[PDB]
């Protein structure tokens, strides 16, 4: 887990930001091949945010989540990820308007199975949102940014704080509870931020205008041009109680037969 500092090349590449710090693009040696990287550098309490970040990807292993390659302590805390370099969905909607229903649900369905994976494995992601789903090619997306993520009490379905409100479910909102059906809210987000081709979910709203709009029961338009069926899926995703919403194994099965449909035109 622990990288050589002489092995990274970082290139003049900025990926992301904050907070925290930067995200950059490098290359790192490996045993013969050189690998392309995204390198998170930190730039107290950030150092242990890194780690634990760090310890939640290497406990991972699924081909639609981001590799973690490892850490390296240089000039700043360092963590070296593999590159996907066709970057966040949302972005990439925006860009290349011409992407077909079959591609969008083809990249849904892919992130619905990395998070079926999660739910599984009992980790909560806590940051699922269309940015922060990354393109390796047009026909693959991987989830990134495990920053907020948690691995959750072997007693309890969910973990509970002591934000990215716009991907919230009501139960994070009113009582700090992250459950894997908190994340399939986020999921029906991510949605819809696809189909709307990389938009801002609730544009224009404060976090309490969301919370009031969604307390009535009320939840975002259907996005021009969007198949009815994903909408009523992210229709699903946004139940308000808990034990009637699904989990991502009935979303994966969902996204899955209707992208057999699309597909056989
Ligand atoms: C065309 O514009 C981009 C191309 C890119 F390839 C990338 C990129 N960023 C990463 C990345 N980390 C940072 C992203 C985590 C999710 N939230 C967004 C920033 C990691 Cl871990 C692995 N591959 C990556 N590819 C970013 C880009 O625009 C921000």
């Amino acid at each position: 887990v622990y990288l050589d500092r002489k092995l990274l090349t970082l290139e003049d590449k900025e990926l992301g930001s904050g907070n925290f710090g930067t995200v950059k693009k490098g290359y790192y040696q490996m045993k013969k091949v050189v690998k392309t990287v995204a390198v998170k550098i930190l730039k107290p309490a950030l150092k242990d945010e890194l780690l634990a970040e760090a310890n939640v990807m290497q406990q991972l292993d699924n081909p639609y989540i981001v590799r973690m390659i490892g850490i390296c302590e240089a000039e700043s805390w360092m963590l070296v990820m593999e590159m996907a370099e066709l970057g966040p969905l949302n972005k990439y909607l925006q860009q290349n308007r011409h992407v077909k229903d079959k591609n969008i649900i083809e990249l849904v369905h892919q992130v619905s199975m990395g998070m079926k994976y999660l739910e599984e494995s009992n980790f909560v992601h806590r940051d699922l949102a269309a940015r922060n789903v990354l393109l390796v090619t047009q026909h693959y997306a991987k989830i990134s940014d495990f920053g907020l993520s948690k691995a959750l009490r072997a007693d309890e379905n969910y973990y509970k704080a002591q934000w990215p409100v716009k991907w919230y479910a009501p139960e994070c909102i009113n009582y700090y509870k992250f459950s894997s059906k908190s994340d399939v809210w986020s999921f029906g987000v991510l949605m819809w931020e696809a189909f709307s081709y990389g938009q801002k979910p609730y544009r224009g709203m404060k976090g309490s205008e969301v919370t009031a709009m969604l307390e009535k029961g009320e939840r975002m338009g259907c996005p021009a041009g969007c198949p009815r069926e994903m909408y009523d899926l992210m229709n699903l995703c946004w139940t308000y109680d808990v034990e009637n919403r699904p989990g991502f194994a009935a979303v994966e099965l969902r996204l899955r037969n209707y992208y057999y449909d699309v597909v056989n035109h």
